[PDB]
C-alpha cells in the first residue's frame, strides 16, 4: 500500500503463501477447517522466521572469518515488546506479506495483535538496550546481548476498584518462535562453597552448581541482511541435584527459581539473595562464553583488543571481580596484568543519580553466596585506595568516601565505586546528567581520573519509533525527502524547508488526527472507554514516580476541572488527559497515585458541566506494545520531573519524533531537545537545577505556597476532605501529609508555573495550523536522538570500532 | 539391505535428502560444519515426523466423519521407549532412511542411539499401555491413550561400589520432536474445597484451580495409514494463582509439582497426596475431554454406545465418581441414570492380587482434597450394600467383606472394590490370574456377578518386538513364510514344518549368534565388560522384587561356582549370567539384592580357576532401549516367580518371540505358553499354586531345606560369614535372616528342582541342532502373545467395537 514498506513481487508473495501453507500443516499440525487467528500468526511468525535463519547462519559465520573485535552488552533487562513487525520491517517484507496474507483471506493487523510482548524489563533502561540491539545490527557491529530468560517478565496490570492488580506475565505459555534452545552449549555457575589457598593460590571448593542453558534469539539490522544474537541464559539443576526421592526431584525448583521473575522494580534497589543470584548468573555464564569465544580465535595481552564489555548500569558489576578470578585463580595471571585487561576490557554506564537505587550490597550476603569475590573486592579496594592516598596525600575524609567498602551498622559494598575503579570508561545519558556526575556524586573520582568520564546522550531506534507505529508519518516524510533517513535521522532537517509549505502543513496534520481516531476506535474497542477525538491528547506516559511528578499532572487536572465549575459557560480548548504506567508491587506511594488518578476520572467523566471539554483517563497496562500506539496519537508530551532526578529520559524523544509537543522541565535530555528545537519550539517551566539547589539550601516549605496560593489550597482542601472520595474521606492523607510536609521532589515549586505554561499550550493548539508548523519544527530537529548516533559514539569513544553501513550478500 | 526394512527408490530417497537438509538448516539453525550427531539424530527425526502429520490430520478427521465408538485407554503410565525407528518401521521408510542417510554420510544406527527413551512407566503395566497403543492403531480402532506428562520419568539407575543409586530422568533437556502443544485446548482442574448442598442439589465450591495443558503424540498403526493420538497432560498454575509479589510467582511451582515426576513404585502402593493429586489431576481433565468430543457428535443415553473407558488398574479409579459428579452435579440426572451410564462406560482391568499393590485410600485424605467425591463414594457404597444385602440376606460378614469402605485404625476406601461395583467388565491377564481373581480375593464379586469377571491375557507388539529389535530373525522368517504374520501373528505356526529343515535350523542359529556378538560388542564399548560370545546367555530382566525372585537365581550361581571350586577339571557348559532391573528407591531388601548379585560377581569373575566358564553381569539401567538389544541376545529367559504371584508377565512373550527358551514356574502366562509349545519344550520346575496353599496350610518352615540340603547350607554359611563380603563380614544379615524366618515367597521350597532343571538346560544346550530345533517349536507358536489377539478380544468382549485392517488413504 504504501512506498516504506517494500516491495510485494510476484514470486514472493507466492513463496510466502506456500510456506505460510506449509507451516500451518507441518509445524502447527492444523488444517484451514480447524485453525484459529492464534494459528494463523503462528504460520506466519515461523515464515517471516526462515528468512532470517540464512541470514543468521552467515553472519556468524563471517565474525567467525574476519575476527572483529567484539562487543558485550550485559543487561539484566531487555525490553524487546513484540518482534514480528519489527523483523518484517527490516527485512523489507511488510508489503509481501500484507499482499500474500490479504491473498489468503487473512487481515496482518489482526494477526500482529496476537503476539505477546517480550516484558523482560521495567521501563526506561531494559528499552535502552533493545533499541542498542537494533543499533548495533544496522551499524554492522559484531556485537552481542546477553541477559537472562525470566519465565514471567514484568507483571500484568489489571485495575480494579481503582487500585492495580498485578498478575503474572506467562509469555512464553503458547511458545516463542523466534528463540533457539541451545543445550549442547550449556555451562556450570557455582554459588556458596568456600575459599582454600595452596602453594599454588587460591581455589573455590565445595560450590553447588546451577546450570546456565542459553536460548539465542535474532537480532536483524535494517535492510543489512546482518542478523546479530541475544543470548539468554536460562537455570537449570545438575541430574544429580539433591541426589527421599521424590522429594529431591521437587528440590530442583530451587535452582531453577534464578530465571523465574524479573524484579519489577524501577530505579530502586531491592538487596535481596535471588537478585544477588540472578546478577552472578548472568555475569558468570557470559564471561565463560567470552573466553571460549577469545580462545577459539594463552596471551591474555590482545583480550582488550577483541572484546569490550558494557555494564548497562550496575546490575552486571560483578563482571569486573570474576574477569579476576577466571584471569587469577584459573589462567594464572599475576594480579596486576590481570587488572590492566580488565580495566581495558570493562566500561560502566550510569542510570541515575537517585540514591534508593544505587546498589550496595551486604558484605554478609557476598559471603555466604560469593567467598572468592569479596576477597578479589577486598585486594581491589586496598590497592584502589593506595592510589588516592598517594595522590591525594592526608586527605583521610576523601579515603572514606571513596571506598568501595562502606562502614556502618552493616558493612556494604558500593557497586558504582567497583564499576568506576574496575572500568576505563564512565558514563552518563545525557549532557546535564553526566555534568552532575562529575561535580556531585562523583566528584571524587573525576578529581583522580578525569579521563574516564563520557558522555553518551541516550536514543531510540527511529525503525521501531516511527517507521513501524507511524507509518502514515513516515510515508509523508519519505515523499519529500526519500528514505535515507531511516538509517540516518539527520536527514530529517532537510523538513526545515517545508515549515511553510501548505500542502506539508495539512499532511502531517492530517497523519496526527488519523492516529488518534485510530487511538480513540482503540479504547472503544477493547475497554469500552469513550473519548472526544478532536480534543487536545494530552499523555504522560512512564514508570509511577514520587520524582517523575505524576502529582504534578494531577494537580493540574483538578485546576482545569475547578475552573470550568466556577465559569461553566466559558470557552475552554477541550482536552483528553491520559496517564499511564505502572507501579513496583512494593511501592505505596506510587500505587496511592494510580489511585488517586482514577478517582478523579471518577468524579470529572461523570460531571454533567463538564461535558466532552475534560477527560481523564488511566492507560491500563502500559508496556512497549501500548506505547507504539499512544505516542503517534499524542499532541502533548509531559516529562515534568524535578530538575536533576531524570537522567536522560527516552520517552521524551518517542513523543518529539511523532509530532507531539513537549511540555517540560530542563531536565535530563530535555535539555538538549529543546537545544537542538529551538527554546521557542519547546515549552519550558520550572526550576533548574540550580534553582533547586538554592531552595534546599534554604529549606523547602510547601506551606509557603499553600498560602500564597488559593487554587492550590483549593485542591488541598478538596483533597483532605473527601471530596475524590466520599465514602473514604481520608483516603488520600498520607499524599496530603507528603505534599504538605516531606516532599523531596518540590511539587508546589512548580505549579504556578506549569499552570501558566499549560495555558500557553492551549492558546497554540487554537491556532492550528501554528501548532502544526512548530510540531515540523520538532521533527525536522528530532535526528540528534537517533540511537544510532548513540551507538556510533559508542563504538568511536569506548569501544574502539568503526561502524559501517555496507551490506552483507544476501 | 533386507526385505522387511521396506523400499529404497530413487524418488523417496532424494525427497528424504532435501528435507533433511532443510530441517537442519531452518529448523536446527545449523549447517554441516558446526552439526553434531545429535543434530542430525533431530533432523531426521523432524524429516520423519512430517510424513506422520497428513495421516495425523486425515485419521482424526475421518473419525469426526464417521463418527465410532471411541475408546479411552486411561494409565498413569505410558512406556514408549524410543520412537525414531518405530516411526519408519510402521510407515515402511527403514530402508529408504537408510540409503538416505548413508548418501549423506551418515550411520542412521548411531543416530538412533542418541534418543532418550520415553520412561513414563515402571515396568510391566506401562509397557503393556504402550504395546496396547501400537495395536490399537494396528486395528483401525477409534483410541485414545490418556495420561501424564512427567518431566521426569522412571530414574536412571547408576551403580557406585555395587549399590544402586538414583539420578533424574531429565529426559526433556533436549526437546521432544515428537510431541506437540496444545496450549489452546488448556482444561481446568480443582481440588480441596467445601460442599455446598442447595434447592437444586450440591455444589463444590473454594475450590483451587490448576490447568491441564495438552500435549499429542502421533500414534502409528502398522502400514494402514491410521495415526492415533496419545494425549498426556502437564499441570500449569492460573496467572492470578496466589496473586509478596516474588514469593506468590515462585509459589506456582507447587501446582506445577502434580506431573513434575513418575512416581518409581513398581507394584506398590504408596499412599502420598501428591500421588493422590496426579491420580485426579488425569481423570479430571480426561473426562472433560471426552464429555466436549461427545457433546461435538442433552442425551446421555447414547453416551454408552460412543464412549469406552478402560482403567488401566485402579490408578484412575476416580473416573467413576468424576463421572457420576458431572452427570449428577452438572448435568442433573437422576442417580439411577447417572449410575446406568457410569457402569456402562466403564471396565477395569486388574494387574495384581498382590495386598501391597492394592490401592487403600485413608478417608481423611479424600475428605480434605475431594470432599464431594467422598460423599459420592459414600452412596455408591450404600446402594451397592443394599443389593448385596438383599442377594444374600443375613450375611453379616459379606457385607463387611465387600463394603468400600474398610473399618480400623484409620478409615480407607478400597479402589479395587469401588471400580468392581462401577464397572460393567472386571479382567485379569492371563487365565490362572483370571481364575485366581475369582476363586480368591474377588471371590464375593463373582457370587454377586458372575457375568462381570473375564479373562484377557496379555500380549505383546510384535512391530517393536521382533522387526524393530531382531530384523535378521525377522528376515530369516520373511524369506520362507511371507510378511503378513507382522500383523497377523499366528501366521507363525507355519513354520512347524520347518523344524526338520536344515537350512533353517542353520538359519535361526546364525541370526542368534550374531545377536549375541553384537550385544557382547556393546558391552564392551559402553561399559567396558568382558563376555565370552560362545557361552550360553542366561538372563533375567524385569524389576527387581521378592516375589520375582532374583534370589533363586542367585542361590544357583553360588551353586554352580561351588560346584566348579570343588571340581575344576571337570567340564561344565560356560555360562553367562546377566540380571538386571531397577529397585523402587525405598525397597530396602531390592536393594540389598542388587548389592548381592554385584558382591558375587566381583568373586566369580576373577577367581582364575574358573576362567571364563562362569561370568556374572549385573545390568545397569534396564529400560525399554536396552530391553531391545538384551532379549535378542538371550538364549535362556528366567521367568522363576512363586507361582501364584505374577499376574502374567509380558518379558516371558518378548523372549519367546526371540529365540530363548524358558526356565519357569508354572505362573501367570507362562502356563499358557508351556500350553501353547507343550510342555516337552519348556523347562518346568517347581510348586505350582495348589502346592504352595499345600504348604501355607502347613506352615513354611525354610529350616527343613537347609537341614536337609547340604549344598543350601554351604551358600548359606558363605553368606552369614563373609566370604561374599570380607570387609563387611554380616552385611548380607537381613537377606540370611529373611530366608530362614520371613520368607512370604518359599526360596528354599524350589531350590532343589530349580537347580536340577538347571542340569536338563546345560545338558540341552550341549547339543545345538536339539537346542535349536526346540527354540524353532517355541518362535513358531508364540502367535497367542501378539497384542493384535489381546486388542481384539477386549474390542470384541469389552468394548463392543470391531477391529479393522484395511487401509486408510495415503
Ligand atoms: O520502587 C520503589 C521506588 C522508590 C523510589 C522513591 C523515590 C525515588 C526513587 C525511587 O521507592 C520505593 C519505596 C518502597 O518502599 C518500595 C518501592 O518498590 C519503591
Ligand atoms: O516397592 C516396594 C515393593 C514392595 C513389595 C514387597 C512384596 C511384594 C510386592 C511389593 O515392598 C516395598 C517395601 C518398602 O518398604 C518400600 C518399597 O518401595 C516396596
Amino acid at each position: 500500500q504504501i512506498s516504506v514498506r517494500g516491495l510485494a513481487g510476484v514470486e514472493n508473495v507466492t513463496e510466502l503463501k506456500k510456506n505460510f501453507n506449509r507451516h500451518l500443516h507441518f509445524t502447527l499440525v492444523k488444517d484451514r477447517n480447524v485453525a484459529t487467528p492464534r494459528d494463523y500468526y503462528f504460520a506466519l511468525a515461523h515464515t517471516v522466521r526462515d528468512h532470517l535463519v540464512g541470514r543468521w547462519i552467515r553472519t556468524q559465520q563471517h565474525y567467525y572469518e574476519k575476527d572483529p573485535k567484539r562487543i558485550y552488552y550485559l543487561s539484566l533487562e531487555f525490553y524487546m515488546g513484540r518482534t514480528l513487525q519489527n523483523t518484517m520491517v527490516n527485512l523489507a517484507l511488510e508489503n509481501a506479506c500484507d499482499e500474500a496474507t490479504y491473498q489468503l483471506g487473512l487481515d496482518m493487523e489482526e494477526l500482529e495483535e496476537i503476539e505477546e510482548d517480550a516484558g523482560l524489563g521495567n521501563g526506561g533502561l531494559g528499552r535502552l538496550a533493545a533499541c542498542f540491539l537494533d543499533s548495533m545490527a544496522t551499524l554492522g557491529l559484531a556485537a552481542y546481548g546477553y541477559g537472562i530468560r525470566y519465565e514471567f517478565g514484568i507483571f500484568n496490570q489489571k485495575i480494579c476498584g481503582g487500585w492495580q492488580m498485578e498478575e503474572a506475565d506467562d509469555w512464553l505459555r503458547y511458545g516463542n518462535p523466534w528463540e533457539k534452545a541451545r543445550p549442547e552449549f550449556t555451562l556450570p555457575v557455582h554459588f556458596y562453597g568456600r575459599v582454600e589457598h595452596t602453594s599454588q593460590g587460591a581455589k573455590w571448593v565445595d560450590t553447588q552448581v546451577v546450570l546456565a542453558m542459553p536460548y539465542d534469539t535474532p537480532v536483524p539490522g535494517y535492510r543489512n541482511n546482518v542478523v546479530n544474537t541475544m543470548r539468554l541464559w536460562s537455570a537449570k539443576a545438575p541430574n544429580d541435584f539433591n541426589l527421599g526421592y521424590i522429594q529431591a526431584v521437587l528440590d530442583r525448583n530451587l535452582a531453577e527459581n534464578i530465571s523465574r521473575v524479573l524484579y519489577p522494580n524501577d530505579n530502586f534497589f531491592e538487596g535481596k539473595e535471588l537478585r544477588l543470584k540472578q546478577e552472578y548468573f548472568v555475569v558468570a555464564a557470559t564471561l565463560q562464553d567470552i573466553i571460549r569465544r577469545f580462545k577459539s580465535s594463552t596471551n591474555f595481552d590482545a583480550f582488550p583488543d577483541k572484546v569490550a564489555i558494557q555494564l548497562n548500569d550496575t546490575h552486571p558489576s560483578l563482571a569486573i571481580p570474576e574477569l579476576m578470578r577466571v584471569l587469577v585463580d584459573l589462567e594464572r595471571l599475576d594480579w596486576d596484568k590481570a587488572w590492566e585487561v580488565t580495566v581495558k576490557t570493562c566500561a560502566y554506564t550510569n542510570h541515575t543519580v537517585l540514591p534508593e537505587a544505587l546498589e550496595r550490597w551486604p558484605v554478609h550476603l557476598l559471603e555466604t553466596l560469593l567467598p572468592r569475590h569479596l576477597q578479589i573486592i577486598y585486594e581491589i579496594n586496598q590497592r584502589f585506595l593506595n592510589r588516592v592516598a598517594a595522590a591525594f596525600p592526608g586527605d583521610v575524609d576523601r579515603l572514606r568516601r571513596m571506598s568501595l567498602v562502606e562502614e556502618g551498622a552493616v558493612k556494604r559494598i558500593n557497586m558504582a565505586h567497583l564499576c568506576i575503579a574496575g572500568s576505563h570508561a564512565v558514563n552518563g545519558v545525557a549532557r546535564i546528567h553526566s555534568e552532575i556526575l562529575k561535580k556531585t556524586i562523583f566528584k571524587d573520582f573525576y578529581e583522580l581520573e578525569p579521563h574516564k568520564f563520557q558522555n553518551k546522550t541516550n536514543g531510540i531506534t527511529p525503525r521501531r519509533w516511527l517507521v513501524l507505529c507511524n507509518p502514515g508519518l513516515a510515508e509523508i516524510i519519505a515523499e519529500r525527502i526519500g528514505e535515507e533517513y531511516i538509517s540516518d535521522l539527520d536527514q530529517l532537517r532537510k523538513l526545515l524547508s517545508y515549515v511553510d509549505d501548505e500542502a506539508f502543513i495539512r499532511d502531517v496534520a492530517k497523519v496526527k488526527q488519523e492516529n488518534k481516531l485510530k487511538f480513540a476506535a482503540y479504547l472503544e474497542r477493547e475497554y469500552k472507554v469513550h473519548i472526544n477525538p478532536n480534543s487536545l491528547f494530552d499523555v504522560q506516559v512512564k514508570r509511577i514516580h514520587e520524582y517523575k511528578r505524576q502529582l504534578l499532572n494531577c494537580l493540574h487536572v483538578i485546576t482545569l476541572y475547578n475552573r470550568i465549575k466556577k465559569e461553566p459557560n466559558k470557552f475552554v480548548v477541550p482536552r483528553t488527559v491520559m496517564i499511564g504506567g505502572k507501579a513496583a508491587p512494593g511501592y505505596h506511594m506510587a500505587k496511592m497515585i494510580i489511585k488517586l488518578i482514577t478517582a478523579i476520572g471518577d468524579v470529572v467523566n461523570h460531571d454533567p458541566v463538564v461535558g466532552d471539554r475534560l477527560r481523564v483517563i488511566f492507560l491500563e497496562n502500559y508496556r512497549v506494545s501500548l506505547a507504539e500506539k499512544v505516542i503517534p496519537a499524542a499532541d502533548l508530551s509531559e516529562q515534568i520531573s524535578t530538575a536533576g532526578t531524570e537522567a536522560s529520559g527516552t520517552g521524551n524523544m518517542k513523543f518529539m519524533l511523532n509530532g507531539a509537543l513537549t511540555i517540560g522541565t530542563m531536565d535530563g535530555a530535555n535539555v538538549e531537545m529543546a537545544e537542538e528545537a529551538g527554546e521557542e519550539n519547546f515549552f519550558i517551566f520550572g526550576m533548574r537545577v540550580e534553582d533547586v539547589d538554592r531552595l534546599d539550601q534554604r529549606g523547602y516549605n510547601a506551606q509557603e505556597y499553600y498560602d500564597r496560593i488559593p487554587e492550590l489550597r483549593q485542591i488541598i482542601e478538596q483533597l483532605s476532605s473527601g471530596f475524590f472520595s466520599p465514602k473514604q474521606p481520608d483516603l488520600f492523607k498520607d499524599i496530603v501529609n507528603m505534599l504538605m510536609h516531606h516532599d523531596r521532589f518540590k511539587v508546589f515549586a512548580d505549579y504556578e508555573e506549569y499552570v501558566k505554561c499549560q495555558e500557553r499550550v492551549s492558546a497554540l493548539y487554537k491556532n492550528p495550523r501554528e501548532w502544526t508548523r512548530m510540531v515540523i519544527r520538532n521533527i525536522a530537529t528530532s535526528g540528534k536522538f537517533s540511537s544510532d548516533r548513540t551507538i556510533a559514539q559508542y563504538a568511536r569513544e569506548i569501544w574502539g570500532v568503526e561502524p559501517s553501513r555496507q551490506r552483507l550478500p544476501a
